[PDB]
């Protein structure tokens, strides 16, 4: 038996760096992440998904992207999403202490 040294690629992770929705739209980060290596094949299923992103309430929220490949190469991404509101809700001064 025995192993030959062949150059193995880093995976490829595809991460959008900003994202910008709606309180009330939809929002799916295993749809517009992905993850490629070229010698253990497709690693978008590898992919660890850290932070939450809420629709509720307009503000940032950022994801993490993280995937390894089985010959020990790693990489990670991150993803800053910012909700905003679909209409006009003022605010008079949160006076709730
Ligand atoms: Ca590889």
């Amino acid at each position: 038996m025995g192993n030959g040294e062949t150059s193995d690629l880093e995976p490829k992770l595809t991460v959008p760096v900003g994202a910008t929705i709606h309180v009330g739209d939809s929002f799916v980060p295993m749809a517009e992440v992905l993850a490629i290596d070229k010698e253990d094949g497709d690693l978008t299923s590898k992919i660890k998904v850290d932070g939450e992103v809420d629709t509720t309430k307009a503000g940032t929220y950022v994801l993490t992207y993280t995937v390894t490949d089985s010959k020990g190469h790693e990489v990670t991404a991150k993803q800053t999403v910012t909700v905003k509101v679909r209409e006009e809700v003022k605010n008079d001064k949160p006076i709730l202490e």
